[PDB]
């Protein structure tokens, strides 16, 4: 209930919000329901539209106008945003040449330069590009201040779950909203898009910037703006709030637009349609800049020009049916379009089944448009797991594809032309960044980053102390002229042991044999010295990696490679090798094929054994540093080292065999030499975050072995191929991924046939960044390189995303 009695007199757009039954002058009491009889008439005001035209210059003031074009209007804060132009001989924005903005030039009064963010709904990133003729206002903030490619969005890459990321810096999993349609069953509640449960609190996790900005003194403009407000109104209603008086004014500000969106869901993201949508949106941002260049405020404000997410082609007819595969199709319930969710239609069904329900899904026609996957299988740098409102089901559709439930679903519920909301590293996902102020950079185009990265950035513009958030701060230090956070690495928390030769053979019961009993001070000092570390350089090119939590690990050093041996998980936390341009494939000699060998500098206490490998019929073992890459015969021997070995299932192993057989010679060969940091992964919570040993849920039968979740590579280079890996004078190259350990290749459609079919493919949809390594292992990484730590922070945010030229 509200009691509308009140008035708006003299509080249109207040910045308050007053609770019921009072009633309300905001710019959300629309959509509540709870505006003042008097709203419309006083605060959405249209008469005579936006514009001032010659006719109207100095007008007598009449209050009943949209805007004004009276003398006092400039002092009044409500002139129209042109009419400087039109009644003062003033150029638009637009037309002036750009100029650096060395110093923000504010009015006296302003302690901050303001931050303005114009976020796009549905702004694809190529629309930068290819509507740049029609856009000359977007055209002129991007060529003039910084501007990325593109911005990744977060998946899904839908509008509720990348706005509210943009606003906190976290994942969607971390801050709750995880579609635009949920479930969470600890409520018993759904979020709609339509409705009042939207609205609840509960709903919205993390610090959005608002809120941030407002606990430190930094006064907001609302973000939210209620769907018939026109965008001309919203436009004079920021430029009113930034004539307040100082202690009133905000510091920071939101417009949002509902187009191209709203359009490109009718049209498709390049229907003849569009044209018109990109024209007014860049009307608008002309509008919001003679705004700002009437008040003195152009050279003042920082302005971010940001999307959600970009627009896919899809239509009806491409749409693959659960009806088509599932035989108990009405015992589910189905999130469904550019990606699905299952969970059981009732809780009281006990012949719900999610194992026989991703089996009828997977691989069953040729063409097959989506896949399956339980969540914790979903590939690790989506982040899309740990929260219970994402169901254990989920499949990730292809692009320009949509799932449903049964046909019916999509007739009864073509209509649509575009979507989005697929993989969001599909290219016509990926939306727009500029940034155009005082505290950006002049002409300056930056490298592709993810919209996380945003948070940390305005609360640097703004003078805030980020909530703790998803953001790696100091990654997008070389957006901002100044502002910089300037961030200190991470302090060890483990030191190393350096072990020597400590044990006799005989005192290990391993069960492992190896045909090694064959043989001289020539080599004898020599490998003696490789044992000290005496290739270290050669191996471990960026310093190794600091453990960052408490443990017990020793470093092993050997010819071709130098490890960080965990005495708890009894195997190599990292593993770090050079393979040259000119370096050469062997194979293992057949004398050697099931060697293993004890390591003399590691107890029998604290290694692995190969009886439990005999003993358990699923898991079978491989290696981190491959025996084929071994520069010699007698480093051979070296790899096949105890403290070399990890738990592998025989189908992970034909994935695992091909990379190190295959590829990382293919990797040396294009790169210029390779370096590569392999290990494992333990995420049983699938939490992102490295697994304590008591989180452990899988042991090799019968052993203390901890069964690895993922395994990991980093494979770094020079930017500069012609340099050499391990002679790089400048910034660095890097790909990583973190393959799932899975029992079976059930994800590759293709798997039976040659890994050449089909490996690559898999790890190519694994790909990661080095920092989502680093949250899953609790190991820092390039700790000593020539570069500066700025610049370090972007490269381990880098994701190489393996799609074509954008
Ligand atoms: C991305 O960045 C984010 C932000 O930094 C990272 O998320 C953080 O990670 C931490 C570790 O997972 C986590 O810390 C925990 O905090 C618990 C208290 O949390 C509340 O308070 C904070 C602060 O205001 C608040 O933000 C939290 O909000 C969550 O939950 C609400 C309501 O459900 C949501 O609205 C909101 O969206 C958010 O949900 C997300 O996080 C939670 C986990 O907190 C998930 O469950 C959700 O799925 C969702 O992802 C909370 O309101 C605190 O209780 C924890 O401490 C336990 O464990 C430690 C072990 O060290 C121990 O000291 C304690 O005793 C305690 O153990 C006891 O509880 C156990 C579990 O119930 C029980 O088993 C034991 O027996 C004990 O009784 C813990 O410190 C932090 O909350 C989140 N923050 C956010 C915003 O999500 C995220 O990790 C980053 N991701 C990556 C990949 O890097
Ligand atoms: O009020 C806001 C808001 C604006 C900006 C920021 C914002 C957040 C962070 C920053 Cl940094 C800036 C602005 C925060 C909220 N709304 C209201 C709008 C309602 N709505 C949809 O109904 C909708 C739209 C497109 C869709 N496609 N498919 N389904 C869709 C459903 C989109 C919502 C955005
Ligand atoms: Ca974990
Ligand atoms: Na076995
Ligand atoms: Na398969
Ligand atoms: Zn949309």
């Amino acid at each position: 209930w509200t009691a509308t009695s009140g008035s708006c007199k003299g509080r249109c757009f207040e910045l308050q919000e007053v609770g019921p039954p009072d009633c309300r002058c905001d710019n959300l009491c629309k959509s509540y329901s709870s505006c003042c009889h008097d709203f419309d008439e006083l605060c959405l005001k249209t008469a005579r539209g936006w514009e001032c035209t010659k006719d109207r210059c100095g007008e007598v003031r009449n209050e009943e106008n949209a805007c004004h074009c009276s003398e006092d209007c400039l002092s009044r804060g409500d002139c129209c945003t042109n009419y400087q132009v039109v009644c003062k001989g003033e150029s638009h924005w637009v037309d002036d040449d750009c100029e650096e903005i060395k110093v923000p030039e504010c009015p006296a009064g302003f302690v901050r330069p303001p931050l303005i963010i114009f976020s796009v709904d549905g702004f694809r990133a190529s629309y930068m590009k290819k509507g740049s003729k029609v856009m000359p206002n977007i055209e002129k903030l991007r060529s003039c201040g910084t501007h990325a490619p593109y911005m990744r969005p977060v998946y899904p890459t839908k509008t509720f779950p990348n706005l509210y990321t943009l606003a906190t810096g976290l994942y969607p999993e971390s801050h709750g909203i995880v579609g635009n349609s949920m479930y969470d069953p600890v409520f018993d509640a759904s979020f709609h898009l339509r409705g009042r449960e939207k609205f609840n609190h509960r709903w919205w996790g993390g610090q959005p910037l608002w809120i941030t900005a407002t606990k430190q003194g930094v006064r907001a403009g609302t973000f939210f703006w209620s769907v018939s407000i026109p965008h001309e109104r919203r436009i004079l209603t920021i430029l009113q709030w930034l004539s307040l008086p100082d202690n009133e004014r905000p510091s920071v500000y939101a417009f949002y637009s509902e187009q191209p969106d709203f359009s490109g869901h009718k049209y498709g993201p390049f229907g003849p349609e569009m044209t018109n949508p990109l024209r007014e949106i860049d009307k608008t941002v002309g509008q919001l800049m003679d705004g700002l260049k009437q008040l003195r405020l152009h050279r003042c404000v920082n302005v971010i020009f940001v999307g959600d997410h970009g627009m896919e082609d899809v239509t009806c007819d491409r749409t693959e049916f659960l009806s088509n595969y599932l035989t108990n199709v009405d015992d589910i319930t189905l999130v469904p379009g550019t990606l699905g969710r299952i969970r059981a239609k009732s809780i009281n069904n006990s012949k719900y089944d999610p194992k026989t329900i991703i089996a009828a899904l997977t691989c069953k026609k040729p063409d097959q448009h989506f896949k399956p996957y339980m969540k914790q299988h979903l590939p690790k740098r989506l982040h899309y797991a740990n929260n219970r409102r994402i169901e254990d089901i989920h499949l990730l559709v292809d692009r320009r594809w949509h799932v449903a439930r049964k046909p019916l679903d999509v007739y009864k519920k073509c209509f649509f032309q575009g979507d989005h909301g697929f993989d969001n590293k599909v290219n016509s996902m990926q939306t727009v960044f500029v940034g155009y102020g005082p505290t950006f950079k002049y002409r300056t185009k930056v490298p592709p980053f993810e919209n996380i990265e945003l948070y940390n950035v305005m609360c640097d513009l703004l003078g805030l102390k980020p909530a703790p958030n998803n953001g790696t701060h100091g990654s997008l230090n070389h957006l901002l002229r100044t502002n910089t956070f300037r961030p200190t690495m991470p302090d060890e928390v483990s030191r190393p042991n350096y072990p020597g030769i400590m044990y006799l053979q005989s005192e290990f019961d391993l069960g492992c044999t190896c045909d090694d009993k064959v043989e001289n001070k020539l080599e004898e000092l020599n490998k003696r010295l490789h044992t000290k570390g005496s290739t270290k350089e050669r191996h471990l090119l960026y310093g190794r990696p600091a453990v960052l939590y408490r443990t017990s690990y020793d470093i092993l050093y050997h010819t071709d490679f130098e490890s960080g041996y965990s005495e708890i998980f009894l195997m190599p936390l990292w593993t770090s090798y050079t393979i040259s341009k000119q370096a050469e494939v062997s194979s293992i000699p057949e004398h050697l094929t099931n060697c293993v060998r004890p390591d003399v500098r590691v107890s029998p206490g604290f290694s692995q054994n190969c009886l439990a490998y005999k003993n358990d019929k699923q898991m079978s073992y491989g290696f981190l540093f491959p025996p084929y890459l071994s520069s010699s015969p007698e480093a051979k021997y070296d790899a096949f080292l105890v403290t070399n070995m990890v738990p592998m299932y025989p189908a992970f192993k034909r994935v695992w065999a091909y990379f190190q057989r295959v590829l990382v010679k293919k990797y040396a060969s294009e790169r210029n030499g390779v370096n590569v940091i392999s290990g494992p992964i333990f995420d049983y919570n699938y939490d992102g975050l490295r697994d304590t040993e008591d989180e452990i849920k899988q042991y090799v039968e019968g052993s203390s072995i901890p069964v690895p979740t993922h395994y990991y590579s980093i494979i770094t280079s020079c930017l500069d191929f012609t340099q050499p890996a391990d002679k790089c004078d400048g910034p660095l190259s890097v790909s990583s991924f973190i393959l799932p350990h899975r029992p079976d290749n059930d994800e590759s459609c293709n798997s039976s046939e040659d890994e050449s079919k089909w490996v690559e493919e898999l790890m190519k949809m694994h790909t990661a960044r080095v920092r989502d390594i680093e949250h899953l292992t609790g190991l820092d990484f390039y700790r000593k390189t020539s570069r500066s730590y700025s610049e370090i922070l972007t490269l381990k945010t880098y994701l190489h995303t393996y799609e074509s030229e954008i």
